[PDB]
């Protein structure tokens, strides 16, 4: 007896340079010109059906909010329930489809995004979300494309992890999708498509109701359409934008919820968790919860640090994409002795940072923030820096929302390590600095940890190897992705993989399968 | 550059025969006598302090409940808090110890349980939990010794990653920040070695609230762990009232996990409690629950009768049906029923219930406690009085000396009857006879009536029916057996939080 099986090897997607005069840069110019003055009417999609509700919404271009880039609509309770019923009816066949065949769909999609549709996806994230070319490219390759390929590899390989059969028994493991539907959730004004939120569970034989982010609707739908064109069957991913609280209430009330794959705030994730608990007796299976949230990320500097590494790494981490990354640095700890040199260089380099239209100027460092709500929040923080007796704005500080949601990169010194601006997430281009006494570095390391609530990333700058070892221990639970002499947002498995994707991590892909052990005796 | 990798080759612990004249039987007979008429005094242990409270409790022998086998005590709130504080103070150094060092303790402990402590652990589980010799042996080798060894291997290999060279990159597998509660209910049947042990191995500290009904054996494993080099305050040995313990740990801002085994409703209760309390915790607690189900054997007309009969009786009645994986419902086609029924009753009459320590011929002994006995007794009266149910064999019980229940076989004319659906965790097997040409409809019925799908089995000589049944029942059981019994014949990842460290040179 014998069975045909498959194996899969994958390389990371290269990140293109887009050099002045290069060809990808040519196609991107064309894609961007394609979006200028254009809007897409994006329906909810249940099965192969396009559905409209009267609850119409608009995505605008962050750097030109006069430009409505998309019109969509919020699903209502009725539509969501139909989406659920149709997904459930499709699930069993999808679950039973061989993993090699499911993988092939995601590999096709990856290849489409890598080549024919790369310009399209980049342009839609640039125009629709305010990404610069380099930011959009990095995200397209390391996050979206790499996750499709490396998930597929992981799934195919997992399939090959099989028990040795010890006769008179034949043993095998079947990697079942979860029984029910998975809800994939990102916040209404999130800065990411979060394609992996629906993509990972789908790949593993699940069905998904995907509530994408309002502020990423254009690009999110572009990914959905590509998955479908690549051969994703109907009712595997339901495309269902919706009010955040309504979507949450509906899926956690469903007896058929088997999972929530969430990115967003800790309070929101806590709310969903509580709702699942409240309804625990009503579910046909125990829902699995996956939450990526946090955090107020830090760079700690020791007096032995390379000043230019600090300054370069910190400006980039704090201000790339307007500091709108889950991993962005928003707090800097510097020793009194090194502060004058660092402060000086920070300010000089701050002056080089170009803020503007990323489509018009590829020299742009970062662009407007995501939406009006975020512009408002950040402005309040700027006002707080300019008024609190503990706070001094050292650079930037101004904002203007007349054409786009534009905020200058802002550097703020705090005399108080416990100041709200040191502890609360702004998700904006606002860097706080605490200058600590050189004889108190050890104590300050402990301070970084103790003032860390939901710490995602962090970095230590130090040439002193002893200090690095010390910090690595003290800060062991102050950051999931921890960097030594590099920036907290990382640098250039999936290239954008990290703590959350590793075994034991909340987004480890194995969480979307329930292994069944089958044992046959002869 | 280059590095050594580290791995661990591990073989399964052999299961001994205990034949008359064998050294292991000689050793066990000796350990059993030592327990006769003796009561161990088992304290709470916090760090290295043995601590008594006034809330004294007793473990008794299920088959001879006049025999107190252990005296112990329940931790109060003050002691639990003290145990939490002391464990938290010890956690960072334990977490930082290399995994090889931690794994070594568990390997030593497994080797001790394998050799010089084997007779002890077997005797303590027999006398204390009512297990027969082979049941005690299978459990020690599998749920205790193999778990220690294989978990150690998985942990050690977890740090066996690709070499990264100067821009270096590695993953550090951190224990969870806080303490983990290891909980099993006061009258559950588990020793709990792997409940407390798995999270400890992964660099966590643990408050372990063992089952009262298994206290003697549980403390024996605790002591062996410490003797093997487990440092103080890594596992706190804290028997306690179930509700008090659950309330205390879930009210603690430092809870980072609950590793539980017991009933689904109790697990759901703890799950709800953690969620209600979510706002206080410094990290999101992780919960794990290993629970029982209403497990099935499905028979197709082509099945081998003797296999069906032997497999079903063994799965239903070994350890009195007190296994999470035990068969409690049997589905049989009309054409095979007369043959299957007749053989079931003939074999049933040969099942000896008695003292497992005094009589090694015993098939199974008393059930674990009075609450279980009462629950079982109510199902027996339900079987007797319900219009839809006929007791085919057994049905009696007697708690005058031990919690003795005859193995019971019941036929249900209704596939939706409570006895077909509700977990009894006892020696009660329910049978539904289905029309031969409705086997398709019946397969779906097995699945639709499955609330918790732990294990199951299909008996069929027809390969085409096997393939069919596996698809239909895909979600009716996590352990699925073909022509074998439902009790048989990467989990540790929940207790670690990976950190990725990247350095630019
Ligand atoms: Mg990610």
């Amino acid at each position: 007896r014998w069975k045909h099986t498959s194996s899969l090897k994958v390389a990371n997607e290269p990140v293109l340079a887009f050099t002045q005069g290069s060809p990808e840069r040519d196609a991107l110019q064309k894609a961007l010109k394609d979006l200028k003055g254009r809007m897409e009417a994006i329906p909810c999609v249940v099965g192969d059906e396009e559905v409209w509700t009267s609850d119409v919404q608009y995505q605008v271009s962050p750097f030109n909010h006069g430009h409505k880039v998309a019109k969509f609509c919020y699903a209502d309770k009725s539509l969501l329930n139909k989406a659920i019923e149709a997904a459930l009816a499709a699930r069993k066949e999808w679950d039973l489809k061989p993993i090699a065949d499911r993988a092939q769909i995601f590999l096709k999609a990856a290849d489409m995004l890598s080549g024919p549709r790369r310009a399209e996806i980049l342009a839609k994230t640039m125009v629709g979300q305010g990404k610069t070319v380099i930011q959009a490219e990095i995200d397209a390759a390391a996050e979206l494309i790499d996750f499709f390929r490396f998930n597929a590899k992981y799934a195919v390989e997992l399939e090959g992890q099989q028990p040795i059969s010890v006769p008179p028994s034949t043993n095998s493991t079947v990697y079942r999708g979860l029984e029910g539907f998975v809800a994939a959730i990102s916040p209404f004004n999130f800065t990411a498509i979060g394609g992996n939120l629906a993509g990972a569970p789908a790949l593993m034989g699940n069905v998904v109701l995907w509530k994408p982010s309002d502020t990423a609707m254009l690009a999110s739908y572009a990914v959905y359409r590509i998955l479908r064109e690549a051969g994703l069957p109907p009712n595997i991913i339901q495309f269902v934008p919706a009010d955040g609280p309504l979507f949450g209430d509906t899926v956690t009330s469903s007896e058929h919820l088997c999972g929530i794959n969430f990115t967003g705030s800790v309070p929101t994730f806590k709310h969903l968790w509580k709702q699942v608990a409240q309804n625990l007796d009503r579910f046909h299976t125990f829902p699995r919860l996956a939450g990526e949230c946090g955090g107020k990320n830090f760079h700690f500097v020791h007096r032995s640090a390379d000043v230019e590494s600090v300054v370069s790494g910190t400006l980039r981490s704090a201000f790339e994409y307007g500091g709108q990354k889950c991993s962005a640095c928003s707090r800097l700890y510097v020793p009194h002795s090194l502060w004058p040199q660092i402060k000086g260089r920070l300010l000089e380099e701050h002056s080089r940072i170009k803020v503007g239209d990323p489509a018009e100027d590829f020299g742009t460092f970062f662009s407007a923030v995501i939406d009006a709500k975020s512009f408002a929040r950040i402005k309040k923080w700027l006002e707080h820096a300019r008024s609190s007796p503990s706070l001094t704005i050292l650079a930037g500080g101004k904002c203007d929302d007349s054409v786009g949601y534009f905020v200058e990169p802002c550097i703020v010194e705090s005399k108080d390590p416990q100041e709200p601006i040191m502890k609360e997430e702004i998700f904006g281009p606002v860097l706080s600095v605490y200058v600590y006494p050189d004889d108190k570095y050890k104590e300050t390391l402990q301070l970084v940890d103790s003032t860390t609530s939901y710490g995602l990333t962090g970095a230590v700058f130090s040439q002193d190897k002893d200090v690095v070892q010390e910090a690595t221990k003290v800060l062991r639970n102050a950051a999931g992705n921890f960097y030594i002499n590099d920036k907290s947002t990382g640098s250039i498995g999936a290239r954008a993989s990290g703590t959350n994707d590793k075994p034991g991590g909340p987004h480890y892909i194995l969480r979307w399968t329930s292994p069944q052990v089958i044992k046959e005796t002869h």
